Order: C-alpha cells, then structure tokens, then sequence
C-alpha cells in the first residue's frame, strides 16, 4: 500500500524520509511532515512535507508553481497544480489524493474546480497547523524560520483570511532580545502598563538600526522597539496594522 494511505500513527519518521526522497531526490530528509486525511462529503489524503532548505529565493522567482503530486484513487494525474495551494507555500512537497475528482479531469477544469478549492483551504490550515506545531521547538521552528520567513511575510500580504495565524509565526530581533528573535506575543509580555502600541523601525542592518537614534529615544524610556531589517518588512506592516488590539507604530513617525 502506499504510504499516504497508511494511517500516520503507525508511520515512523524513517519511512516517511525514504518517501521523501524518492520523491523530491533531496540527499537530506524532511524538516517536518504533515499527513492526514479529510473524509465525508469530501474524501481526500495528503502526505505534505517541509524541505529542510528553501528551494529558491522566493522575491526573485514569484509565481513559481509548487510541485505536490495529484492523484486520484491513487492514480498519478499531475504535478503542477498551480491553485492546488497558495504560491507563498509553494515550498511544500509532497502528495494529495483525491477520492472525489474525475479521474479524466482536464487541467482547464481542474482550475474550476470547486473540489480543488475545498482541497486547497484544507492544505493551507493544515499547514499553519503544522507551523505553529513546530514553533512549540524552539531550536527547529529556528531552522524552519531561516528558511521561511519571507514566504510567512508573503502570506501575510497577500492571504487576508490566515493573517492572524500568520502574524503568530513571524520573529524578530529587537532592541531588549540581543541575539534571538522573539515574537510579536513575546514583545506583549514586556509592554510598560501605559504602553498602548507595538513599536517598530525599518532599516537594512540589524547594527544600523539598532543605533539609530528614534531607537535610542524609546531605549529612554522603558519601551522596546522592534528591528524590521529586509524589504518585505515594509509591504509586511502595511497589511499587519495590529496585533493583539496594539497598533504598530513606526519610531520614525
């Protein structure tokens, strides 16, 4: 039988590596896996895998089209179903199998599909779900965030309906965390008792910012302000308005 129509809890992590690679040819296995099946008036398995490594820089090559086999009743029907799952996920690998899907579907019709998009809303919550499952480890949510940052970034602008979930994941320096980079939950935990906003300046080095002097005005106070360093940051707090009811404000207002 074939390993996605296994039942997981009987899988270990050692079988799902060597399906991993037979399917990605990755000399390394999965930094995570995800599988689990929807049954019902929608019937479906899919077996999602994280690469330990991002496949491509992801500003540079928008719309690449993620590469997670179709299949129905487990016959292979295509690998490079754009609308199957958002581009800013287009780094998960793996299978999904539809019961449900006409076996001779053309790909014109597959992109009409409402089945297709029943599929696609259940991958994205699957995989949010296994992010913040994996953001309880500390040291490989680490790994993940290196890697994958600028695709939670790009989830965050352009996917509405999760930008919550989404805005749980991001991490950053700031000007109380020294070397490791915490949460926007984090950053709750210390705000002053009068503080009513999340403060955060935009700059290219991690050393240029935290020298700058709108930081160093808020280091005067008891206030902590956050170090926004790559160029998403700033499309990022655009549609990021707030979080927890706190509204983010720029030191350089």
């Amino acid at each position: 039988k074939p390993i996605w129509t296994r039942n997981p809890d009987d899988i270990t992590n050692e079988e799902y590596g060597e399906f991993y690679k037979s399917l990605t040819n990755d000399w390394e296995d999965h930094l995570a896996v995800k599988h689990f099946s929807v049954e019902g008036q929608l019937e479906f398995r899919a077996l999602l895998f994280v690469p330990r490594r991002a496949p491509f820089d992801l500003f540079e090559n928008r719309k690449k089209k993620n590469n997670i086999k179709l299949y129905v009743r487990r016959v292979f029907i295509m690998d490079n179903c754009e609308e199957l799952i958002p581009e800013y996920l287009n780094f998960i690998r793996g299978v999904v199998d539809s019961e449900d899907l006409p076996l001779n579907i053309s790909r014109e019709m597959l992109q009409q599909s409402k089945i297709l998009k029943v599929i696609r809303k259940n991958l994205v919550k699957k995989c949010l779900e296994l992010f913040t499952e994996l953001a309880e480890d500390k040291e490989n949510y680490k790994k993940f965030y290196e890697q994958f940052s600028k695709n939670i970034k790009l989830g965050i602008h352009e996917d509405s309906q999760n930008r919550k979930k989404l805005s749980e994941l991001l991490r950053y320096y700031t000007s109380a965390s020294g070397d490791e980079m915490v949460s926007l939950k984090d950053y709750c935990t210390r705000m002053k008792e009068n503080q009513k906003h999340i403060y955060y300046i935009t700059g290219e080095t991690k050393d240029q910012v935290a020298n700058s002097a709108f930081v160093e005005r808020l280091r005067k106070h008891g206030l902590e302000v956050i170090y926004m360093i790559e160029p998403i940051d700033e499309y990022c707090v655009q549609q990021l308005k707030e979080f927890e009811g706190k509204t983010l404000v720029s030191v350089t207002k």
